């Protein structure tokens, strides 16, 4: 975990739960994303299903994924054949593509989830991720 951090997207997460989970990281780490994934055995109406936003703080901070920013990824294959759906984001200053996200170190970047089921609209499983400043990443 000082160049992947893996972070397990479904409300069984305590530190989801908890509603102000939190990452810093470096430049060039990555932040690998699991999706909720069960076993066969599963109930459907208890699977879980997300679609993931990067947002501003205002957006984080309201559960707003309507106003601005981008969807980034989407969890909806809960019993995907060779473990968890993994969506995978890397903090990096430059990206060559389009398809990309370029990030700047001593900021924060945001990310919020809409169930996909479409449930309760209101509340929201969100992150917060630090990018620490050059530097202070020894
Ligand atoms: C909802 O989030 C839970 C909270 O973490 C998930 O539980 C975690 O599942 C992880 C993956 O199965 C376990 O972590 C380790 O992951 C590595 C990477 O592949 C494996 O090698 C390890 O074997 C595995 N176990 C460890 C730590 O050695 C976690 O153990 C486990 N953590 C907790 C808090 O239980 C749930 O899977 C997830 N539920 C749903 C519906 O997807």
């Amino acid at each position: 975990v000082a160049d992947r951090y893996a972070v397990y997207w479904n409300s069984s997460n305590p530190r989801f739960q908890r509603g102000d989970y939190h990452i810093d990281v470096c430049i060039n780490d990555y932040l690998d994303v699991f999706c909720p994934h069960y076993e066969d055995s599963v109930p459907e109406d208890k699977t879980e299903r997300y679609v993931l936003y990067m947002v501003n703080f205002d957006g984080y901070s309201a559960c707003d994924h309507t106003s601005k920013g981008f969807k980034r990824w989407e969890c909806n294959r809960p019993h995907s054949p060779n473990g968890p759906l993994k969506f995978s984001e890397k903090f990096q200053l430059f990206t060559p593509f389009s398809l990309g996200f370029e990030f700047r170190p001593g900021r924060e970047y945001f990310y919020i989830s809409s169930a996909i089921p479409d449930n309760g609209r209101r509340s929201c499983l969100k992150l917060k991720v630090f990018v620490r400043p050059t530097n202070s990443c020894m």
